[PDB]
């Protein structure tokens, strides 16, 4: 992929976060926090899982960033739409307005429904997240293999504008603890 070019500068939304998420100072790592983390509850949080979004919107053009996953067991990565819900249980999928893979359990899968198995031969340290708004287009990249494809969702119906989304995952392990880090341009 030569998708470099498109790079833009991501920054976590600390309102959407889930209220045990930790956000560094200059919103581009998150981690699952041991306890609540005495913020307010509104209606933006994601309640049910470690969920955050990106400050950016996006409604046109061609989006590309880059994702630090070293050493963690399970995350969910790609972008959603704004009017995505917030509160209980969902599955990420096309129709509840998500482009998403994830690490789970050892195997790597796209949020399709029902899901699908990806074929990785490298464990990615660090993910590339390419969006062309008007193509209807997502895909992700492993850029510890030299940028090999993981998966292209394509005929994608945004309907809408797109956020960047980010799941710490579940720590019950104590194996997940990690951070997720936007990289840098
Ligand atoms: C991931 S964990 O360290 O096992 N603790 C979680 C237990 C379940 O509730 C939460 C999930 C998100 C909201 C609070 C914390």
């Amino acid at each position: 992929h030569h998708h470099h070019h498109h790079m833009v500068h991501i920054t976590l939304d600390r309102n959407t976060a889930n209220s045990w998420l930790i956000i560094s100072k200059d919103r581009r790592q998150v981690r699952m926090g041991d306890t609540h983390q005495n913020v307010s509850d509104n209606k933006e949080r994601f309640s049910n899982y470690p969920m955050v979004l990106g400050a950016q919107r996006f409604s046109s053009g061609k989006m590309y960033w880059e994702v630090d996953v070293t050493q963690k067991e399970a995350w969910d990565l790609g972008v959603c739409r704004d009017s995505v819900q917030r509160k209980g249980q969902f599955s990420l999928s096309p129709e509840n307005g998500f482009w998403t893979i994830w690490l789970w359990q050892d195997s790597y899968e796209a949020g399709t429904s029902p899901q699908t198995t990806l074929h990785i031969q490298v464990p990615p340290c660090q993910i590339g997240i390419f969006v062309d708004y008007e193509a209807g287009v997502v895909s992700f990249y492993n850029i510890t293999d030299h940028g090999s494809l993981i998966y292209t969702f394509s005929e994608c119906v945004f309907a809408g504008p797109l956020r960047p989304f980010f799941n710490v995952g579940f720590n019950y392990s104590g194996g997940n603890a990690a951070p997720l880090k936007l990289c840098p341009l």
